[PDB]
Formats: C-alpha cells, structure tokens, sequence
C-alpha cells in the first residue's frame, strides 16, 4: 500500500501520557508499550506475525 | 490500498492520556500499548497476524 | 480501496483520555490498547487475522 | 480630565479610506488632515485654540 | 489629564489610505498631514496654537 | 498630562498609504507631512506654536 501523511501546520503544541498522584502510600507507574507521541505522529504495522506487546502491570501485595 | 492525509492547521494543541489522583492508599498506573497523540495522528494496521497488544493490570491484593 | 482525509483547520483543542478521582482507597488506572488522540485522528485496521487488543484489568481482592 | 479606553477584540479588521474611479479624465484625490485609522482608534482635542485643519481641494479649471 | 490606551489583540489587520484610479488622464494625489494608521492608533493634540495643517491640492488647468 | 499606550497585539499587520495609478498621461503623487503607521502607532502635539505642516500639490499646467 501507500500511506501519505502531510501535515502543514504552525504553533503546534502536543503533550503525550501525564500522571499525577499525591498522598498516596503504594505508587506503580508503568508506562511504554507503544508509545508515540508528537506534532505529526505516525505508527504503522506496531505488531505484525506472532509477536506482543504487553505493558503489564502485576501488583500483587498477596499478604 | 491508499491512505491519504493531509492536515493543514494552525495553532494546534493536543493532551493525550491524563489521569490524576488524590489522597489515595494504593495508586496503579499502567498506560501504554498502542497510545498514538499528536496534531496529526495517524496509526495504520497495529496488530496483524496472531498478534497482541495486552495494556492489562493484574491487581490481586490476595489477602 | 482509498481513503482520503483533508483537515483544514484553525485554533483546533484536543483532549484524549482524562480521568480524575479523589479521595478514594485504592486505585486503578489502565489505559491505552488503541488510544488515538489528535487534531487530525485516523486509524484505519487496527486488527487484522486473529489478533486481539485486549486493554483489561482483573482486579481481585480474594480476601 | 480622564480618557480610558480598553480594548479587548480578536481577529479584528479596519479599512479606512478608500477610494476607486476608473474611466475619468481629470482625477484629484486629497486625502488626509486628521485621518485615524485603526483597530482601537483614539483621537483627542485634534484642534486647540485658532488652529486649523483645511485638506482642501480647489479645483478651477478656468477655461 | 490622562489618557489611558489599553489595546489586547490577536490577528489584527489594518490598511489605512488607499486610492486606486485607472484610465484617466491627469492624476493628482495629495496625501498627508496628520494620517496616522496602526493596530493601535492614537492621535492626542494635533494642532494646538494659531497652528495650521492644510493638506490642499491647488489644481488649475487655467486654459 | 500623562499618556500611557499599552498594546499587546499577536500577528498584527498594518498598510499605511498606498496609491495606485495605471494608464494615465501625468502622474503626481505628494505624501508626508505627518504620515505615521506601525502596530503601535501614537502621535502627540504634532504642531505646536504657528508652525504648520502643508503636504500641497501646486498643479497648474497653464497653457
């Protein structure tokens, strides 16, 4: 196939993943993956065959 | 086939993924997999074949 | 086949995926699987074959 | 005394004088004076005391 | 006194004096004395005395 | 007295005086005198006294 992106732009301005946490007790930030972030943001075929991509995250805290 | 794009902008502003929180005991946090953000944002064929993308979390606190 | 997508925009404002809590116990926060944010967003087959995208979260607490 | 303005516009546009004449003979055109032009227009005691402002045109043509 | 200009603005356009003559046969242009043009235009005390501003234009053709 | 001009303009554009003429025998063009542009544009006591500003076009072709 054929994928054309044109982006013709000015004062572009673009945040991604923003976490915020306070007064907690337990904190776990997972983050990644597959993650694209940007003024001409552009992903194509992030999994081809048999493969994964998993951001797990396994708390447990099994007391 | 044929993907064509064309963006043509002018003072932009993008948030992507955002989570607060406040005055908790366990906080998790898991983002990811195929996050994709900006003024132009494009994602073409993210899983082909026998493929995944699992963003799970596996909170157990077994007690 | 042919997809076409012109965006011709001015001062354009994007908010994706925004959570807020407060004043809780325990917090679970995922996200992400396909998440696409942006002025312009396009996703175009974001599966194919017998892939999954599976943004899950097996909160237990077997107390 | 006191003279406040305040101006709070967006995207504003002014034309000010503006002329056209097309297929004449003889064309005269004076323009000015006191001519204030412009998205916030302030003009203040434009004449004081004997003076004057005269944009005059004497045309004769005395055959 | 006090004279107090206070202008906010975003994206302003401002044309002042325009003439435009075509086909004629004899073209005067007289432009001036006090033609102020601007996004923000102020003009305070123009004249003030037995001062004078004439912006005149003696045409005669006295055939 | 006192005069305070406080501008805060984004992408300002400003044309000041602007003549056009075409297909014609004689062309006289006279600007000045007082001609003041800009964004921010501010004229105080341009005449002052007796003094005098006399942008003036003497045509007179006396055949």
């Amino acid at each position: 196939g054929v994928l054309y992106v044109g982006s013709k732009t000015k004062e572009g301005v673009v945040h991604g993943v923003a976490t915020v946490a306070e007064k907690t007790k337990e904190q776990v930030t997972n983050v990644g993956g597959a993650v694209v972030t940007g003024v001409t943001a552009v992903a194509q075929k992030t999994v081809e065959g048999a493969g994964s991509i998993a951001a797990a995250t396994g708390f447990v805290k099994k007391d």
